[PDB]
């Protein structure tokens, strides 16, 4: 439905002077209109503050004046609180806030006396669920019969699933919509708003000033995930995993579908069953995925084709949708990223045996030297299928050989888990570490103390990602580009998207 979505900051300065310099904050970072959180100042003179906010931003005002029975802060009485919204519409407000369950009343209170300009936004905050589309749309229709000009609705991400239902509502409403879902699994609705027809998503001014959970930055709406490129025909990519809040990918892949003017967004898809996401998000809009822990193995069997290598491998990572038929075809581009990120680094220690662990595996005994895995469960077989070792015992164990993790110990926010003892690497000249964030994993620390070569896992990272993007685009990979990216903008440490 219409125009682009706007990305509206929340303003929640508990002092009215604090308010003014978040609204041009606001506008420094390009947000489009600010949210002006009433119920949050601490000392309110409503004629007189009101009208220095109005005076004073830079931006379009929404006033809310959010009462503790719709989640917010404000309390006593009813009356008082929906005359300072009336005032703050015949002082000049952009936008006003009122929840559904006055809004009957309140809009009758204003008819014939609303100024030209102003808009009545009536909302309704779902913090349990996300319902069925049969309810949605009674919502919808219960928030239009009070005359509201935008119909607003807040839900819960129970599962990253439930966001096709707010997709399918912003979509197909015939009326001004504000859909979102709340929750790190809820993340991909506000990020997608201009696809799906939403007409604005709240991003703030930094990552402690949230106002319902999941909100990402304004900095990263514009710039990470490249707010102002997606439209109707934006495909959509991800990373499946979970956890994913530490991944770059969405990182390095946008910058390179901007850089290369492709058009396609990538979010984190926070997934907890592999199977009933891939049915859930089917569509053409949806036209491939990267697979992170621990979907790896499954999604080689919800995969139509296989690519050989994957086939042989026991594992996909990377997951294209044939725009054919809307078949799911599977590749695996971790071997090839850590065998090579390897062989640059120059008998081979394994550490977990999941679908990072059967890559390289499989990659070693192709070519060079064929060894050993080590697992927390002894019994992952595949030093078998390839030609074991129990994780207790791996420091219990040549003088210069290799190791490589491909578990998630030492990730964030795991800084001083590793996975065998800085004694135990004594024996060895090369330490390969999958975990890319932190970029020096206590492993590699000690590793490197230990005088062996420390090959880091933004190597394999790197190398793996311009493989998928060349899947992904189907444009020869730009290996240089993905290189500079990272450089630039993949190298903070402790970043959570979520
Ligand atoms: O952190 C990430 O985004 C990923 C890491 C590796 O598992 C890769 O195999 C996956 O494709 C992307």
């Amino acid at each position: 439905v219409k125009n682009p979505s706007l990305i509206c900051a929340p303003v929640m300065a508990d002092s009215i002077d604090k308010m003014v310099i978040e609204t041009s904050k606001a506008h420094e970072l390009g947000a489009d209109l600010v949210e002006i959180r009433l119920d949050w100042l601490k000392d309110f003179n409503p004629l007189e503050d009101l009208k220095t906010i109005i005076k004073k931003s830079p931006l379009p005002t929404l006033f809310t004046y959010r009462p503790k029975w719709e989640g917010g802060q404000y309390e006593g009485d009813e009356n008082e609180r929906r005359d300072v919204l009336r005032l703050a519409m015949e002082l000049g407000a952009d936008y006003i806030d009122v929840e559904l369950q006055v809004a009957s009343e309140f809009i009758k209170s204003i008819d014939g006396k609303k100024p030209g300009k102003f808009k009545v936004i009536v909302s309704s905050h779902n913090y349990q669920n996300t319902p069925s589309v049969e309810d949605l749309d009674g919502l919808v229709a219960r928030i239009q019969q009070t005359g509201a000009d935008i119909v607003k609705i807040a839900t819960t991400a129970v599962d990253i699933a439930d966001v096709a239902r707010m997709f399918h509502i912003t979509s197909k409403a015939q009326v001004p919509t504000i859909g979102l879902v709340m929750g790190e699994r809820g993340l991909m609705s506000r990020i997608l708003c201009s696809k799906f027809g939403g007409y604005l998503t709240f991003g703030t001014l930094d990552s402690s000033k949230v106002s319902a959970p999941g909100q990402p930055t304004i900095k990263d709406l514009l710039d990470l995930y490249n707010f102002r490129r997606i439209g109707p025909d934006t495909k959509v990519y991800g990373i499946i995993g979970k956890p994913v809040s530490h991944s770059k990918s969405p990182i390095v892949h946008n910058q390179a579908f901007k850089s290369v003017d492709f058009n396609g967004v990538y979010v984190h898809l926070l997934v907890d069953n592999l199977v009933s996401f891939l049915q859930a998000y089917s569509s053409s809009d949806f036209a491939g995925f990267s697979c992170g822990i621990p979907h790896k193995e499954a999604a080689l069997q919800c995969c139509d084709e296989v690519d050989p290598l994957a086939k042989s491998i026991g594992a996909v990572n990377t997951i294209l949708r044939r725009k054919s038929d809307g078949k799911l075809l599977g590749y695996n581009t971790d071997c090839i990223g850590s065998i090579s990120a390897i062989e640059d680094g120059l008998t081979v220690v394994v550490i977990g045996a999941g679908g990072a662990g059967k890559a390289l595996a499989y990659g070693a005994k192709e070519k060079g030297a064929k060894v050993v895995i080590a697992n927390r469960t002894y019994e992952r077989e595949l030093a078998e299928a390839i030609g074991a070792l129990s994780l207790t015992d791996l420091d219990n164990y040549e003088d210069g050989m290799v190791l490589a993790n491909t578990t998630s110990m030492g990730m964030q926010p795991n800084v001083e888990e590793t996975p065998i003892s800085k004694d135990a690497l004594k024996h060895y000249a090369l330490v390969f570490d999958a975990v890319y964030t932190p970029r020096i994993t206590r492993l590699l620390r000690e590793a490197e103390e230990s005088g062996a070569i420390t090959v880091s896992g933004s190597e394999m990272f790197v190398r793996q990602a311009y493989e998928q993007f060349e899947i992904f685009t189907g444009l020869p990979a730009p290996k240089e580009l993905y290189w500079q990216i990272m450089s630039k903008y993949g190298s903070r440490e402790n970043l959570y998207f979520q």
